[PDB]
């Protein structure tokens, strides 16, 4: 089982990648335990980024860790080759790419061959990012066993028999679940694993709840899964992709910037009525010596 | 945890339904050691029945067990009062309504107290029956908290959390996952059991799913479960609910008659082809002594 | 260009068919100019109703006029077609159904083989009721063609050009809008008329813009049009089905009784709001010399 | 009432914007009478432009016209109040943004708020471009008063009533329909016009379906719709982005390039059945004296 971090892009207040927020950020989810990093997909606004922008992710990241998995995608494929090709110059994990985005009605045909090309040039094992409710397309294990050549899939969807189906289509694939409910996906249930959207703020609680999974103690895995739970509707309040950067801060202790307008940043009562209603949760997960006081 | 049969209805070939096909397909599940049979679900065609005939199917299968849950919703809540006021005079586990079906924009206070009069005047517990795709309207963890009357739920639906949010929200509540995925649903997620859509036709491939996923031997349970979804797969090529009769006749041995129009029957050919595409894992699951030859 | 109205069903306090009211709302409704009543419709909670409720509102409204559209579908095919037998005996207009509701993943040829059954036994033209957010099932031009033996189809859907290819791939058909849009689909559009929604509680505006649109006074049709609009905003603030009930009996100033649970009837508070929120609208549409004061 | 025109952005083969194609697109609907070209919208691909290539397009169909809404909008606000900036020197109808997509769940404070700047910054009117299908977000005539600076809306949606709600909660605003039914949408019902995805490559339908309305010929007018409407359906076999290029080429004789993958070109065999599909349809429309 291996927990998969969507990690964050901090921006600074003049709307480019901070660099050096961006490492500390990645060295903290190593050390936490985090297994993989997976870099510009949506929690770090992918589909913000221009293409030298992702490249730019990759190489802060890559400072840290090898343990990368690149998206590349976007509606230029011209652009996404180029930086399959470019990361061949990194030993990493993978790369991956969502599905074309944006435009309705897309054939089959055409979406199988946007990913076939991206195939045929990477350097690298190539990944499914599915996200269907961002892209508006599902690539779902059928149509993943007639593209013929990912290596492993991220099934962003909460319908858990979605993900399993790629297991029993394409029995040699990695597949990991972005289900918001970890104790069911990440270790026992034949699944490899779970792209875990919470882990940016709150990495140890991913860790542990996967720990204890592993063990059989689901009550208190449960216990633990519940309280990340109310973190998720907290963050949705004001909006999650900009909450992520207030929670990390607030959890983990380092500031991580800003997010990218139009994802705009939590103004301050918007930051002060969020950590409100997180701070008991996280003194009860220091009580249970989950985090450090 | 508890497997819930959703049981289906046999009807006659000139739409009655079949008491004797009925009562010999309750008596087998039952053997076979499915824990509770839900009647006047999606998958007994409870929408398409008569107050009349609901009452009817409730009095069929109590001829063979009281563990039963009572479905009795519909669009004349005075006739869903007295179905609910009838079943006084049996043992049963509960009853059970989905939502109001077919008008759209309901409001969430006439939703609840659409529920809230039926608890008023339920001699049984009352089970929420969530069914989102079919009825229009999801009557999530909170609204259920709001009603507050709710002993359980029943969430059909594949989003794992959404069901676990029940349990969250209403810790003393018995809460059920409709979801295809047995192997994650059924034991050791924090859920009380599923209600297992495929269990007509191969009761004993849920209930050995169950038994080999609390005993963590997953990787059986997984092979298991690949051929269950493999039915349900071929299952979808004609329908579903048309598609139950010819399955639960060729696994189990004894006829269930025909569904009712406007769920057609399977015409010959449709059940020869269906067969020919299920024969392989029939041939598989005497092989691996789940069923007999 | 014929203005259809889906008339409501009164209910008594008793929940059963207030057969005087609807004779006297049938009445008032030709008086106004309305063209022919669409009976057993959602705004009339068709699938409320019993198969024998549904045939004592044809009785109840052809003492009044023979100008019915009689709406007989259901999820018994059986009594659908007992209904469409049973309308042999009155002179009407048509027939209709909805497609089979509730059940969702139906396959296009069981909806198909539904309504076909429906056009082997009819005495009447049959007519398509396209209702597809509240059934879940759109049966469209191409569908509908397939079919093949619909003598109208009034199509309960916001997309005009999906109405419009009725016309186009069924040349011979007539071909109703339920767009709230009145004044572009009531004329000069190619269709045949509008099923109006808000036509139980103000014919007089619906008959005045469909009057006013073919004389070429588009001006005065859209201040009308958008009196209409901002009645039916209001409805939508406590129920649009039961707000529809104390609408009639404010601007056509005869009572209509109750809905049927869950169509919960307003409570005196909810309809005292609703009438202050449409007064400004009552007193201009005297104004304008279109309502009697 | 008005037709704009979503202009296709024709490409090389090797993926570059190629103006001189682009320049004789945009003369020749102007010259069949098309009232304003939309550039940078989902028929131009916009999404799949860098904000550089957006502003090429602008700078090459102004050699042509000055009859422009610039669309410029993207995941990258800084980018947009640039491209807005960008457009003071050029003498255009106005700019306009589509909402932010791909992100689910966006508040609508944060949309208004992405609005607003743009209004905030823009040296010309601002137009709604609303297209939930691909946005995934719905700007309707509730959160457009809110925000209210837009001097016109383009709605891309079926829903008429949807459209219209837009001049009864904003009386002055410019209100255009995206709607296929041009016949309904194009004259007298209340609206200023069709955004016509169709007028790429049968400018003169449109253009005469809005003088046949107007003229209350609601008959030929019908049969016309009809014949738009049949190559619309014969469009979405292979793929409609893809298909006009090659129905432009067929109805108005001028190559238009390729699209941008993954927007892909339609190959020979593609382009040969679609041709198939819509020759009758070009004959008839010769016949009816539309085409020469």
């Amino acid at each position: 089982p291996e927990i998969i971090t969507p990690i964050i892009t901090p921006f600074t207040k003049d709307n480019r990648i901070d660099k050096e927020k961006l490492k500390i950020h990645a060295e903290n989810l190593i050390r936490k335990g985090i297994d993989k990093l997976f870099v510009n997909g949506t929690t770090g606004l992918g589909p913000s980024l221009s293409p030298e922008e992702k490249l730019e992710n990759l190489k802060a990241v890559y400072d840290v860790t090898n343990k990368i998995i690149f998206q590349v995608g976007g509606l230029n494929l011209d652009d996404a080759i180029r930086l399959a090709k470019l990361s061949k110059d990194f030993d990493i994990v993978g790369i991956a790419s969502y599905a074309p985005y944006y435009y309705p009605r897309m054939s089959e045909k055409h979406l199988v061959k946007y990913f076939k090309t991206l195939c045929e040039v990477s350097p690298h094992p190539v990944y499914l990012y599915n996200y269907p409710t961002a892209t508006g397309k599902d690539i779902d294990a059928k149509v993943a066993k007639e593209i013929g050549c990912f290596t492993g899939v991220k099934d962003v969807i909460e319908n858990i028999i979605h993900t399993l189906d790629y297991k029993r289509l394409n029995p040699n694939m990695l597949v990991y679940s972005g289900s918001q409910m970890l104790i069911a996906t990440v270790a026992s249930t034949g699944l490899d694993g779970n792209v875990a959207l919470g882990s940016n703020y709150l990495p140890e609680v991913t860790v542990t709840i996967k720990k204890l999974a592993m063990e059989r103690k689901i009550d208190e895995a449960l216990k633990l899964q519940f309280l990340h739970d109310e973190v998720i509707e907290a963050s949705r309040i004001f909006g999650s992709l900009s909450s992520n950067y207030v929670l990390t801060k607030y959890f983990q202790g380092y500031d991580l910037g800003y997010p990218r307008p139009p994802i705009f940043p939590l103004d301050d009562e918007e930051e002060r009525q969020l950590i409100k209603k997180v701070e008991g949760i996280r003194a009860k997960l220091v009580e249970l010596k989950i985090l450090k006081e």
